[PDB]
């Protein structure tokens, strides 16, 4: 299918969003209602994703959350806040939409002409610190720049799962935006906060990793151009 939405682990599930270029996003259906984690490509993938909710639960769609300020992160957002979910980043991620979000979108239709050309719509719910949703069973946080200067993480304690958006994945991707040099210290400074990780869910190339995705992509990157 054009995208897919499959349980991980108990609430936790991941959506393949398989439209432009993979992107894989997640989902916890909590007590209360919905939580996406990543707003999926355009405001159609964010409808698509919709659908997909609604055959698996009634309840709301509570938030959504932009891990950075990038098309595959935010492009549904106007979808999103058209249903009256919370679009909820940091206040970093926040202030780099609304600065650079033309030369984002201008850069993915570089790659990707087909890709429309979106208005910004910037996160209504924006934190100045780490944050936490669902009773502390969705948990994100900051821990230095990587392939953006503002992506967080996403964990699930219960489940064991750690997001990453666009940080972890198999393959070098986009290092037009990256901080080459201090994306390894990023990722030593998340293994320093020995979180109990099962599962690794790469936000582009195949999802499903354990820990170890951490650390060949570390390898990766230090070898890379700039490193
Ligand atoms: C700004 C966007 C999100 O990144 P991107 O230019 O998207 C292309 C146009 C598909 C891109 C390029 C190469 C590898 C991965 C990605 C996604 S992070
Ligand atoms: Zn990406």
């Amino acid at each position: 299918a054009g995208m897919s939405l499959t349980q991980v682990s108990g609430p936790v599930y991941v959506v393949e969003d398989n439209y432009y270029v993979q992107e894989n996003s997640m989902v916890y259906f909590g007590a209360k209602g919905v939580t996406v984690v990543g707003a999926t490509w355009t405001p159609d993938t964010a409808r698509e994703l919709h659908k997909l909710i609604k055959r698996v639960s009634r309840k709301p769609v509570l938030e959504v959350i932009n891990t950075n300020y990038h098309t595959d992160r935010a492009g549904g957002n106007a979808y999103w806040k058209s249903i009256g979910a919370k679009v909820v980043s940091t206040r970093q991620t926040r202030d780099l939409m609304k600065s650079d979000w033309a030369e984002i979108v201008a850069f993915t239709r570089k790659g990707l002409p087909e890709y429309p050309d979106l208005p910004l719509v910037l996160p209504n719910v924006v934190h100045d610190g780490d944050f936490t949703l669902q009773e502390g069973k969705v948990r994100a946080f900051y821990a230095g720049p990587a392939h953006t200067p503002d992506g967080i993480f996403v964990y699930f304690p219960d489940e064991q799962v750690l997001y990453g958006g666009c940080i972890l994945k198999e393959k070098l991707g986009n290092l037009s935006f990256a901080d080459v040099k201090a994306y390894p210290q990023t990722l030593e400074r998340l293994k320093a906060m020995k979180l109990p990780i099962k599962t690794v869910i790469g936000g582009h190339d195949s999802p499903l990793h354990g820990p170890e995705l951490i650390d060949h992509y570390e390898a990766l990157i230090k070898a890379a151009p700039q490193s």
